[PDB]
């Protein structure tokens, strides 16, 4: 089953308690949060909703201290494990050692991951709670054709031991993946149906592999890059994917409804490189978030604030 990201950065959202109810009501069995919000954590008790618990980028430095990590795991994980189904801990989100926004944080990521995993393991929860980190694909330097997928050379020192770490504890890699932003940036070379899963014929030939949609192309490029960096047995969890209903080029209700309905159907199976297994996917995001910048970042909601679905999606 597909999951949905619960961002809370709006001034008009239902109270936490109602959002959980609305998850249960809609039969959404997986949730991703971006910080260990106590109210949300308390509201998920007995919910049977599988959780991605996020470590905020702002707390990464602090958690490179083992004792600090131990207490974080105690307060935000062990304090709720009776009643909250932790599935992954996302230590950091979209960190890159070469992007201006997060470069000064790259140092902190693996140590935080190690301390958190150690604490989790000390509590004996390591076969239940998988420690990982959530990337964006700015780290992928080349992705066309997908078989040529490779990480940017200037991030290998960062990525290599993290890949290695994930292998030793059998964690997946978490990836935020948005065919929308790719398309919006280059509508000249990328066709809308390709981005929307509506292409009847193959669009890209990669030897014996036919790519019908941008998502498959993009994911498989990631897999190829992992393979070149000795992470060829890692599973990828798609930890965000969404299409905005307004606010910018190609951000439309119709595009939105198509992408998300087709995505939900697509991920029951895999990609041309890994065709069998379902792709675990977290849709971004539950509600529009009117406090975010820029404009387009206010329209990824699946639901209006009156709790009515934009698109009438079946999550079962
Ligand atoms: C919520 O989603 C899951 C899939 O992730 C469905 O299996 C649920 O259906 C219920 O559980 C299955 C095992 C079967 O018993 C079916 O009869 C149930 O409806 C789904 N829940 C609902 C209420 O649709």
């Amino acid at each position: 089953q597909v999951g949905v990201c619960y961002g809370m950065q709006g001034n008009n959202l239902p109270p936490v308690s109602e959002v959980i109810a609305l998850y249960k009501k809609s039969n959404i069995t997986r949730m991703r949060i971006y910080d260990p919000n106590q109210a949300v954590l308390e509201a998920l008790r007995g919910s049977n909703i599988e959780l991605i618990l996020g470590v905020p980028n702002s707390d990464l430095q602090s958690l490179t201290n083992p004792s600090n990590a131990k207490s974080w795991v105690q307060k935000n994980v062990r304090g709720f494990w009776s009643s909250v189904r932790f599935r992954y801990i996302a230590v950091g989100n979209e960190i890159s050692p070469v992007n201006r926004g997060t470069a000064w944080l790259a140092q902190f990521v693996l140590p935080a991951m190690r301390n958190i995993h150690d604490a989790i393991r000390s509590a004996g929860l390591q076969d239940q709670i998988k420690v990982s980190t959530a990337i964006d694909l700015t780290l992928v330097g080349n992705s066309y054709p997908p078989s040529a997928g490779a990480f940017r050379d200037d991030v290998r020192s960062y990525l290599n031991p993290i890949i290695r770490f994930l292998s030793s504890i059998r964690s997946p890699l978490l990836a935020n993946i948005y065919p929308y932003f790719t398309y919006a940036g280059n509508p000249r070379d990328i066709s809308l149906p390709y981005a929307l899963f509506t292409s009847p014929s193959v669009v890209v030939w990669d030897g014996q592999r036919g790519y019908k949609n941008l998502f498959d192309a993009t994911l498989d490029a990631l897999y190829s890059a992992l393979e070149r960096a000795s992470g060829g047995s890692l599973e990828v969890v798609v930890s965000e994917s969404g299409w905005p209903s307004a606010g910018a080029f190609a951000a439309t209700f119709d595009n939105g409804r198509t992408y998300l309905s087709n995505l939900i159907q697509h991920v029951k199976r895999g990609t041309p490189k890994r065709p069998k297994r379902a792709i675990e996917t977290y849709l971004f995001a539950m509600f529009d978030e009117n406090k975010k910048q820029p404009e387009v970042e206010k329209h990824f909601g699946l639901f209006f604030p009156n709790k009515w679905q934009k698109y009438n999606l079946n999550f079962s």
